């Protein structure tokens, strides 16, 4: 009955139109600490998410999920400042993405959950802020490490209710070695949303997750490099299908029966120093909106295309209520 | 005329007897920050760093330089707290080691230059603490990063005076592609100690390095796992030679006219999250003295061996002082 944002519990009701997958800023552990000039200076930082954040909150958004873990360099204090500013709710994660270093990268299954369910139970360093969803990764096969993170991400999971939600590689349908790793662990994947599933147009690999109960991260719909003449590393990172393609994919699951089972988000972020310099930059002239994209541009688009106000307010409010709600069965 | 310590500059004269590769803590950015139970608790952390280093001074101690790097873990506040506590002068690091994030990895040597630049002359993120060594590493042939970091490092130097001190695989030679990827940048070897060198037995390696004015950091002295009985992850990391033989490394380079040009450590730890668990316990039991080996186990030793009190003295006072002092030209 109550979310843990970075601002204390709220209940269901006040999370409101929800953008599932989002970073205020995606970097480093300690990097923002270390250099701050990486980004102009925090205070540029700060200001630019507030701005963006309150451009979100005027079409429509009332909480983001910010999935950013311990690698992506989460720094809670700074989304609460954020949150505090920009009158949205931000829910923040535990779990380990692509980067663990070293001193994550050794541990063993069971010093993983500890670690997970101190950010979940306890708090966030010396914060007491808690993590409100599990975030994990893999790219391709599941590296032995990565296996131990899958599975401490479902213990954690089991004891407190919280949600699992995954970074893939979608041409390489990781979220299938994901299902199986976690329900090996009995985990319900009612509590899992396998992400960037829209990086596919692969419709047996996403029907297959479907049908087994789990949620469908299609979060990166504005990620695209059409029209970016010769930059390579914005054509890697982006990808060169369309942001409508990626949008129909919503449509597609609607009409195959799987409204309820939908979560749609920008993957937005208002730094970005694990890619190459200037990314923000490139990633801001292709999409201006930022998080506003969903609501201003994503919504319309799919009403034009048929699928009704209530179907997207049931993926935009219902869906993510439902998935962040704490319960072993949703 | 003055070294930056984590209390402030000290003069030379100051530093007095020098370990010039040690640390509080082996960990990762951010780690202890978020998961200070691994050790227990921070507070225990510090009484531990507190007790071990009070030990080496009361054995004569009077400066070490911890060589964590950003991506160590290293926390320049802990430092500082068991600095003063200890009475003892630490000496903090820039640079980069073995295990860089993404938000690091992706840098130009431009961009890592300002940011080594950062930590000497102005501060450790937020605290005025500003390093005084650069330390950076390979483990056998450089990856493309590595280079740049390399590169990086001699621009630093090269800018402030401030000596670069290198982790090797000592086995692969490393300090032979360092010191021309060094000199290629103008560096002077007088500024540069190439570290980990007593992991080798090749003389041909050691005096090849000495000869063109490189300082050789023997800096693992108790570091063996001999009469451990089927340890594998404390084998792999210690070695199977002994503190002896280590030792004994330090006689053949005074020997062969290198007395100004050996910095010898001990390469130890307070706490140690970057490898196996348990693997500070099983250091503890094969090194009970710590940091006070060097003064207590390897001065005795090499008196019996020959070697005279001044040579001694020479290489745990004047050869520390001589590298840290900044200059372009020592
Ligand atoms: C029948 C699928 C549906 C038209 C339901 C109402 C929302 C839009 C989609
Ligand atoms: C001649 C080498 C030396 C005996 C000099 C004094 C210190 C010990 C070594
Ligand atoms: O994996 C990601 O969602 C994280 C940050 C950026 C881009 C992609
Ligand atoms: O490379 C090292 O010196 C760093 C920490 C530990 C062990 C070895
Ligand atoms: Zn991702
Ligand atoms: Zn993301
Ligand atoms: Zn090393
Ligand atoms: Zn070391």
């Amino acid at each position: 009955d109550r979310i843990n944002t970075v601002r204390g519990p709220i209940t269901i009701s006040e999370a409101g139109f929800t953008l599932t997958h989002e970073h205020i800023c995606g970097s480093s552990a300690g990097f923002l600490r270390a250099w701050p000039e990486f980004f102009g200076s925090r205070a540029a930082l700060v200001e630019k998410a507030v701005r963006g954040l309150r451009r979100a909150r005027a079409a429509g958004v009332r909480t983001i999920v910010d999935v950013s873990t311990f690698d992506i360099g989460r720094d809670v204090s700074l989304l609460a400042e954020v949150s505090r500013a920009a009158d949205v709710h931000i829910v923040a994660a535990t779990g380990l993405w692509e980067d663990p270093p070293l001193s994550m990268r050794l541990r063993s299954v069971e010093e993983l959950t500890q670690f997970f369910l101190r950010e979940i139970q306890y708090g966030i360093e010396d914060t007491g802020i808690r993590a409100g969803i599990i975030k994990v990764a893999t790219n391709g096969k599941a590296t032995p490490f990565q296996e131990l993170v899958l599975r401490a991400a479902a213990r954690a999971s089991l004891a407190t209710g919280v949600p699992v939600t995954t970074h893939t590689l979608a041409s390489q349908r990781d979220g299938e070695q994901q299902a199986a790793i976690f329900e090996s662990e009995g985990l319900s994947p009612s509590r899992v949303c396998i992400g960037h599933s829209d990086d596919t147009d692969d419709l047996s690999y996403l029907t297959a997750l479907a049908a087994r109960g789990y949620l469908i991260g299609l979060d990166g719909i504005p990620h695209s490099a059409i029209g970016l003449e010769d930059n390579a590393s914005a054509s890697a990172l982006l990808g060169n299908r369309s942001w409508q393609t990626r949008a129909l994919l919503i449509k597609a699951l609607i009409d195959q029966g799987y409204m309820k089972q939908i979560l749609v988000s920008n993957d937005w972020l208002f730094g970005f120093s694990s890619y190459v310099t200037n990314i923000m930059d490139v990633m801001d002239s292709v999409n201006p909106d930022g998080m506003a994209f969903i609501p201003l541009r994503v919504i319309p688009f799919l009403r034009e295309k048929g699928v009704s106000n209530e179907t997207l307010a049931g993926i935009t409010v219902t869906n993510p209520a439902r998935f962040l709600s704490p319960t072993l069965r949703a």
